[PDB]
C-alpha cells in the first residue's frame, strides 16, 4: 500500500515507444504507473505484463469499469491477468456492480479502486449529487483504496472524513495533506526531461 | 439494421465468436461486441467481424470517462473498425460531446446508454434515467441503447427521444420490443442455440409477422 514517493505516473500516450521511454526515465523515482484504455486499446494488453516484467512498475489500470455484474467480473478477470495490480472502477452504476470487481481481486489477490467522483465539467450534473453516497457505498462494500478528483484540497478533506484515516486515497504538495498519493500526467511524459520533471516533483 | 435484428456476441474465445457470427450471417449483419473480448483478443478482432464478414459493429464500451480520454477511447475504437460506440450519460454533456466530436470527424455514430436495469442499477442510475436522456435530446444525440428489462421502460424513453431518434434494445418478444425500439439485441438464445441459424432465422420470422410500420 505504500506508492514510491508518493507519486503516480499516469501515463495517457497511446504510443508503445513513447509510453515506454518515460516509464523507463522516471523508474528511478516512481513505480506505480496509471494507464487508460487508449494505451491498451492501440497497443494491446500484453503491454501491461511489458511495462512490469520491464520496469518492474506497479500497475493501475484506470478502465473506470461501468457495465452490468457479470461483465464487469469478466473485465476484471482479464484485466488482472493480463498483470494488472489494480483496476479502477466507477460507483454510479452501484453497489453489486462494484462487488462484483471487489470479489474477482479477492479471488486474484489484487486490488479495486473506487471512483468516488469526478471534476471535469458535466460532472455536475449527476455525478457530483451522487459521490458522497457513493463514496460511503464504497465504505460500506470494504472498500479500501480510492481515486478522488482533481479538485483542491478542501474538498479531499471532506472525503477523508468519509473513507476514514486507514483508506488509500489517490489525486490528480496541499492535496498530499490528505490523499496519500499524487496522480501526475502530462507535465511528466510530454516533458523534454520527464526524469528532472519527476525529480523537481518530489522535491516537496 | 438488417432484419432489426442485432447480435450480441458476448462470448470470450475468438473461434466460437467468429463461428457463430458467421453462421448467422445470412440473417444478421449488426453484431455487439464488449470489452471482455476484445480485452482478452485484441481490437484487431473488430476489423476482422468487419472485414471477414461484412458486419456492422458496434463497441459496447460504455465510454465514461472525462472528455479527453474519451476522445482517445473513440478514436481508438473508430481506428479499429467500429461503427459505432456506446457511450454513458452519467458522466455529463462534455463527455458525451467529447465522442460525438470524433463520431463526426470520423464518420462514426454514437449510442447513448440512458439507463440500466441490473441489480443496483436503482440507487443512482434509475433516478437519473430521464435526465440523461434527454440531455442526450438537447446534445443532438440521434442513436439510444435501452435497458434489458421492463418494456413499460422502453416506452417512456421513446417517448422522450421522439419518433426520429434510433433506439435498439434487448429483450412476447420480439413484438413486445419492436413496439418502442427500431432493433432488438439478442445474444445467449442465438449463440448458445445449437443450430444458431435456426435460432435467427426463426426470430427474424417473427419480425417479418409483425408489419412494423416506418
Ligand atoms: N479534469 C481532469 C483532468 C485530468 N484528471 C486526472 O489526472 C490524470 C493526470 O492528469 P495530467 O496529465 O493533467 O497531470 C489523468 O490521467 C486523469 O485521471 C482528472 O481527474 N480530471
Ligand atoms: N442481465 C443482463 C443481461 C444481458 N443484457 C444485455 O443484453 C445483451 C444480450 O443479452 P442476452 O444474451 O440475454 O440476449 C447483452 O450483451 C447486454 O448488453 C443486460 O443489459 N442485462
Amino acid at each position: 500500500m505504500d506508492v514510491m514517493n508518493r507519486l503516480i505516473l499516469a501515463m495517457d500516450l497511446m504510443n508503445r515507444d513513447d509510453a515506454l521511454r518515460v516509464t523507463g526515465e522516471v523508474r528511478e523515482y516512481i513505480d506505480t504507473v496509471k494507464i487508460g484504455y487508449p494505451l491498451v486499446l492501440s497497443e494491446g494488453m500484453d503491454i501491461i505484463a511489458e511495462f512490469r516484467k520491464r520496469f518492474g512498475c506497479r500497475i493501475i489500470a484506470d478502465f473506470k469499469v461501468a457495465d452490468i455484474p457479470e461483465t464487469n467480473e469478466k473485465i476484471c478477470r482479464a484485466t488482472f491477468k493480463a498483470g494488472a495490480d489494480a483496476i479502477i472502477v466507477h460507483g454510479f452504476p452501484g453497489a453489486d456492480s462494484v462487488r462484483a470487481c471487489l470479489n474477482v481481486a479477492e479471488e486474484m489477490g489484487r486490488e479495486v479502486f473506487l471512483l468516488t467522483e469526478m471534476s471535469h465539467p458535466g460532472a455536475e450534473m449527476f455525478i457530483q449529487g451522487a459521490a458522497d453516497e457513493i463514496a460511503r457505498m464504497g465504505v460500506d462494500l470494504g472498500v479500501k483504496n480510492y481515486v478522488g478528483p482533481s479538485t483542491r484540497p478542501e474538498r479531499l478533506s471532506r472525503l477523508r472524513e468519509i473513507i476514514g484515516q486507514d483508506s488509500f486515497l489517490i489525486s490528480p504538495g496541499e492535496t498530499l495533506r490528505f490523499a496519500d498519493a499524487i496522480i501526475v500526467g502530462r507535465s511528466i511524459y510530454l516533458a523534454d526531461n520527464p526524469a528532472a520533471a519527476a525529480a523537481g516533483i518530489i522535491e516537496s
